[PDB]
């Protein structure tokens, strides 16, 4: 008995990731609120396998876009909300440039009460002592557009956007996203929009174990 | 068909498998007697220490070499499916603990018999018996229960599997397996386990030893 009417008030949150990146092998997990009235995520992350072999920021993207906040005037276009409670597959293949590759597959949907994002990750080809395996990314995360445009044939929609990655030395690393969703269940879909990002990183202070502390706003725009 | 069992065969088995994220390979390598329903195996830990214990993995490590008494051959599955093989599917519930998923395809390639596997092991907790390494070196003796399962021309196996505890409690592991071929009345097979070493072999390893019998039927 819902829909985009799963998202009035604050929703609990449990992300899990399995990732393998050159042979290396971890799970993260996630636990926090989102609420999409107001765009807002608050996260906590754990490593629970031990210190990470690629940095943090690298998984952001990877590890809920139906906690985005559309206004009253676009609502007609909110595909995440609309696949609810049955959800979807987020699918994406991100290109680090003059480095290796991520290829993810996602279930985004409720179980029970709780929002689950259940994540499968591939990472090939990285170069040892790049930016990725070296750890030489600053634990930020910048404000990014992700521009999204509808996919008829297949029931859902696409994405493109380039993460960028500030570098210790002053460079930035960049990170090419392609991104497909398709419903699980039985949608809308959208004019072209986007995506307007912001993420704090930060620590808990009493958290021994390797970990991400998160805080998210996005807002959708682009139509008037 | 049976044909194929009525001599020593060599075993392979490789099991590819991550428990909690923790991914891990083993190799096994040797012979199964399925006259006598004997065998003899040596396990190797590739990829380095394991992160469970060895006799978790016991069960997901070629029941086609039980030994099945000549009035109850009609009821041989296992064997039945060869040379093209069999998929063997199971859910292993560890009670209070984690629970493992395995998919594993036992067919001929040549003249070897080839046990290959993938694993999956979720919600394991972190000083449970299993990944805080718990459990004692050794192996019980079980009963596993066959049916048929026409509706996919094959059979289902339950069973219970008692891992002994280092403080003398029982960590038991609940079992349901589905076999469909790429049929018997009911009956279960008789098992016995020997785990050991191999003194010049430093990777993480188990040799194993193993007599299984159907019975069940008169
Ligand atoms: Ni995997």
């Amino acid at each position: 008995r819902k829909g985009e009417e799963l998202f009035t008030g604050v929703v609990p949150i449990l992300i899990e990731l399995d990732g393998h990146v050159n042979g290396h092998c971890f799970f993260v997990r996630g636990e926090g609120e989102g609420d999409a009235t107001i765009g807002k995520l608050s996260l906590k992350f754990i490593a629970t396998t031990g210190k990470l072999p690629v940095p943090w920021p690298t998984l952001v993207t990877t590890l809920v876009q139906c906690f985005s906040r559309y206004p009253d005037h676009m609502k007609r276009h909110d595909f995440f909300k609309s696949a609810m409670p049955e959800g979807y597959v987020q699918e994406r293949t991100i290109y680090f440039k003059d480095d290796g590759t991520y290829k993810t597959r996602a279930e985004v949907k409720f179980e029970g009460d709780t929002l689950v994002n259940r994540i499968e990750l591939k990472g090939i080809d990285f170069k040892e002592d790049g930016n990725i395996l070296g750890h030489k990314l600053e634990y930020n995360f910048n404000s990014h557009k992700v521009y999204i445009t509808a996919d008829k044939q297949n029931n859902g929609i696409k994405a493109n956007f380039t993460i960028r990655h500030n570098v210790e030395d002053g460079s930035v690393q960049l990170a090419d996203h392609y991104q497909q969703n398709t419903p699980i269940g039985d949608v809308d879909l959208p004019d072209d929009h986007y995506l307007s990002t912001q993420t704090i990183l930060s620590k808990d202070l009493n958290e021994k174990r390797d970990h991400m502390v998160l805080l998210e706003y996005v807002t959708a725009a682009g139509i008037t």
